[PDB]
């Protein structure tokens, strides 16, 4: 049950020196478990799921296509940042469509992107304001990617519990946000997620439909991995689902340890569903 | 004549609020330039110049050919780093061989191509020695990629003159370090180069031959940003070379004129020696 299935996580994590937060919800059964969920985890590149969201919602409400166009700059391409829409067009000052920017940002966690919708949208403020008016609480947005390179302690202004991050999952995935259209294309979006292969996917069978988006920090002076984190949502074998959230926070471990602790937690979860 | 050149770029400098280091060596004849050459410059990406010749060094007195294959293990793509490399090949775990590293490393400045490379030649004090070893001194080779994202000001500890760089621009164009063909590769990769545009090639006639390499850092909590620096061999119309070196440190301006400054003070160059 439930119950055992927490006792093995937790079992699991004691000798991991690293603060890990987990969540589950099921979509349409009624399944819950939480690890560790009052703390406050930093998101990283997790939230530019919320920041798609405040996007396509504006572009919904406002009635401007995904195919319209922004002019990127090639100041909003800045360097020595992950971003793969940078390496595409290295020159910048060019248009690109909502639908590109939105797909780089999300699927490949383009931080340059992100800086860009934030922008478009309004700012960070505007985000943190619509996620909490969906009504989930326990969620902070307060630094674009940008801010958070600028000091290390940026990033633990872009908080969650692990519990909000699961509702909210919960809310988009029944499509309770977003037109039809527009959550059709986000969910595309996360299903086509490159990054974290080894993450929540890691151990799951081949070929497992999983709709997620990674996170993670950099390492400070001391060893310190603030951040290793994917949600998502995951389908089952038949055809139920579930949404997932581990954030691996302010870890000694070396990186494969962080992704193999969110792998692991996920095919446990999994193979509890699945049985 | 080089008196008034220099007279024009302390001019131009003036009003800019950065520390900007320039030296410019003719290759085949005997110019010379240096403006504020006597401090020590963060180099940040400028450095994979380096690493590539102490590669490519290796390579050849080795005998080991350049289309031989390192295993790059997942651990070896940190995410939230600027890389190519890792949006290309998201579950890692594959054989690269040291010319695909190489040319990502070089003409697309991929960071964890950088430290696959830096453990690959033996780390830091290799190359700091390998390039002291070549006569030129007033360069210092200390960090990976890894490190100085670790902390602000590791990045200084990796630190050149603008004069250096130029000396060992000629010995290398001038084919005085690397076999031929580890010369001819590099020569190749360095034109290839697709980062900074607007930088040293910015305002030169479309098509001119830049070989260059850059470097970027990101920018502190002060509006500070340390590096925005770009370096490299040009080709006059009738044939002949000169060497460049530009560091725009310790920066109050937007990245727009960070670039500027770099393409303006080559432009002038350009301009004199085509007179
Ligand atoms: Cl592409
Ligand atoms: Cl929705
Ligand atoms: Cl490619
Ligand atoms: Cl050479
Ligand atoms: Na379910
Ligand atoms: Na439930
Ligand atoms: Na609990
Ligand atoms: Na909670
Ligand atoms: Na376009
Ligand atoms: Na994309
Ligand atoms: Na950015
Ligand atoms: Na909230
Ligand atoms: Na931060
Ligand atoms: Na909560
Ligand atoms: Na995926
Ligand atoms: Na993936
Ligand atoms: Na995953
Ligand atoms: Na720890
Ligand atoms: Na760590
Ligand atoms: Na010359
Ligand atoms: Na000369
Ligand atoms: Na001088
Ligand atoms: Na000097
Ligand atoms: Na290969
Ligand atoms: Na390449
Ligand atoms: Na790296
Ligand atoms: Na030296
Ligand atoms: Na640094
Ligand atoms: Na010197
Ligand atoms: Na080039
Ligand atoms: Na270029
Ligand atoms: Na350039
Ligand atoms: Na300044
Ligand atoms: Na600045």
């Amino acid at each position: 049950g439930t119950d055992s299935l927490k006792n093995s996580i937790e079992k699991y994590l004691k000798d991991k020196k690293a603060k890990v937060g987990v969540a589950v919800l099921g979509i349409e059964d009624n399944f819950k478990l939480n690890v560790n969920e009052k703390h406050h985890y930093p998101m990283q590149s997790t939230y530019k799921f919320h920041l798609a969201l405040a996007v396509l919602d504006k572009l919904d409400k406002e009635n401007i296509s995904v195919d319209k166009k922004l002019f990127v700059k090639k100041s909003d391409l800045q360097p020595n940042t992950w971003s793969p829409l940078k390496d595409k067009y290295p020159n910048g000052n060019l248009e690109l469509s909502f639908s590109e920017i939105i797909k780089s940002t999300v699927s490949h966690s383009d931080n340059n992107g992100c800086d860009i919708l934030f922008r478009f949208v309004g700012g960070t403020n505007k985000v943190h304001n619509f996620i909490s008016k969906l009504g989930v609480k326990n969620i902070s947005i307060k630094a674009t990617e940008e801010e958070m390179h600028k000091a290390w302690n940026v990033q633990y202004t872009n908080w969650t519990t692990p519990d909000a991050t699961v509702q909210l999952l919960k809310k988009f995935y029944k499509n309770e946000i977003l037109s039809k259209n527009s959550y059709d294309f986000l969910l595309n979006t996360m299903i086509e997620t490159t990054t974290g292969p080894k993450r929540l996917k890691g151990l799951l069978p081949d070929g497992t439909v999983v709709a997620h988006k990674t996170g993670s920090s950099d390492t400070n002076n001391k060893g310190i991995t603030a951040a290793t984190n994917d949600i998502g949502i995951i389908t089952l074998p038949n055809g139920k689902h579930f949404a997932i959230a581990v954030y691996v926070s302010d870890s000694s471990e070396k990186s494969d340890v962080n992704e193999k602790i969110i792998a692991e937690i996920c095919k446990s979860v999994w193979d509890y569903l699945v049985k």
